């Protein structure tokens, strides 16, 4: 059974413009999936109505469980504990050390302070950054604070992580190590959409290639290639 599942969604904002345009995803529980498309074809609207940032305006959606369309507002953050958000533009807290900052993304949705360290300590094997433990994030490269954004992300074991142009600004051996991270991090089980513009990536790290373009899926291909010209 699905962890994703959306069929038929649309969303138009409030100028008019249809961003999903009737689009139907179905993704299973453990599967990477690269989200591919111009400028402007719908990439993020997709990826915000996962984490019910958009409403849908048609269709039916459920992720990580929850019912979409049916979701109250007092229970949004409920699904949030359930999906890790990388967002493209992730700042880390600048006052607090690589430690606190982990740390604060457990204690945020009610973690026992009983289960922290160990956690954090784990988290922080996973991305190969225990000697920064007590680091600030200004004194960190951007690959860096990326691998500690993902940290936070995954910190509390989410079942879907969603990483918007995780690599977008970093050089090509800082993105590939974000890329060993991701891999590890769904060979683990959890399930990963990541929005993409590196044609590199998606044609060497083959997965789930979905399309999309003016607001409709036009390609769905596993190992897919990228597709795209930019
Ligand atoms: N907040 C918004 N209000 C109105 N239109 C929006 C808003 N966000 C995006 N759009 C429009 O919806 C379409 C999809 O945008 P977006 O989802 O950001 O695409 P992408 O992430 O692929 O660049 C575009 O035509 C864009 O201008």
């Amino acid at each position: 059974m699905s962890i994703i599942e959306m069929r038929d969604v649309v969303k138009k904002y409030d100028n008019g413009t249809t961003a999903l345009r009737g689009v139907s995803v179905s993704v299973q529980p453990g599967e990477f999936a690269y989200i591919v498309g111009p400028s402007g074809a719908g990439k993020s609207t997709f990826i915000r109505s996962l984490y019910r940032e958009v409403k849908i305006d048609k269709g039916s959606l459920s992720v990580a469980g929850f019912n979409l369309v049916k979701i109250k507002k007092k229970d949004v953050p409920l699904l949030r504990r359930s999906v890790g958000v990388v967002f493209q533009d992730y700042k880390l807290l600048p006052k607090k050390t690589v430690y606190e900052n982990i740390a604060y993304a457990m204690e945020v949705i009610g973690e026992n302070r009983r289960n922290i360290k160990r956690r954090v300590m784990e988290v922080l094997d996973l991305v190969g950054l225990k000697h920064k433990v007590r680091s600030f994030p200004n004194e960190l490269s951007g690959g860096e604070q990326q691998r500690i954004a993902i940290a936070r992300a995954i910190v509390n074991n989410p079942k879907v992580l969603i990483a918007d142009e995780p690599t977008g600004n970093l050089d090509p051996d800082n993105s590939w190590e974000i890329m060993n991270l991701l891999e590890r991090i769904n060979l683990q089980g959890t399930t990963i959409l990541m929005a993409t513009h590196n044609s590199q990536i998606v044609n060497t790290l083959r997965h789930r290639v979905i399309a999309i373009e003016n607001g409709r899926v036009v390609r769905d291909e596993s190992k897919g290639e990228y597709g795209y010209d930019d």
